[PDB]
């Protein structure tokens, strides 16, 4: 069901935080997904180069960005492990 839920948010088989992310019904080619709400702040936080896409913003907010922008990336919740994984190409990662 969409709402908040407290979750481990992982980025490259990395975990990065702990905590509430809003995900919301999202439908992608046919296909019903509980998709979370991503700030450019989070992103950030998360060793997201945000600038490399600027996509993210454009096709988004800042808000609530396009995670669909980054190439070659899935995002996957996984709702019993109350896991959010997040997989980017190596180039998407901050100098970090």
């Amino acid at each position: 069901l969409p709402g908040n839920y407290f979750v481990n948010v992982f980025v490259n088989g990395r975990k990065v935080d702990s905590g509430n992310i809003d995900f919301r019904l999202e439908k992608h080619n046919g296909k019903e997904l509980l998709w979370p709400c991503l700030s450019s702040l989070q992103l950030t936080k998360y060793g997201i180069d945000i600038d490399k896409y600027p996509d993210l913003i454009k096709s988004g907010t800042e808000q609530c960005v396009d995670l669909l922008a980054i190439p070659h990336s899935d995002v996957q919740f996984y709702f019993n492990q109350q896991k959010l994984s997040l997989i980017v190409p190596p180039q998407a990662l901050l100098p970090r």
